[PDB]
DNA sequence: TGCGACGGTCTGACGCTCTACACAGTGCCAGGGGGAGATAAACGAACGCTGAACGCTCCGG
């Protein structure tokens, strides 16, 4: 489990994230999911900040860092030739 | 070896803009090494103060 999650931290994401930041973001994700299934609603970032004992600015920074890139080759729709990479200057 | 046929492999499948969008279910902490920022001191520099000192026009008894 240790080696698999270490390689998941160091290799799964294209923009590499250090292992401590990976465990921080997935702990935040799992406690957010727990609060969502308990309260039945999306938890406010302030309550997440108090329950994680971190500052709200740290919480929103963590949510910002927890993203996934989108490929430049995703088609828009019916047309195959018009790409997502040709709409950005 | 000749035979069809069986099968995989491979290719494109008129043109443009007006329009045009985004992407989702399973761990956790302690010990240790580096460099970012604050600290108070340091060797050297030039920055000021000291008016003194040279020289001028100067109103002058």
């Amino acid at each position: 489990r240790q080696a698999i999650t270490r390689a998941m931290a160091d290799q799964a994401r294209t923009i590499r994230i250090p292992v401590h930041m990976v465990e921080v973001i997935n702990k935040l994700a799992r406690v957010q999911r727990q609060m969502l299934q308990d309260l039945g609603r999306e938890p406010t970032p302030e309550e997440l900040a108090k329950e994680l004992d971190m500052t709200p600015e740290k919480v929103i920074e963590v949510q910002k860092y927890g993203r996934e890139p989108i490929s430049l080759h995703t088609p828009l729709g019916e047309d195959g030739d018009s790409e997502f990479g040709d709409l950005i200057e």
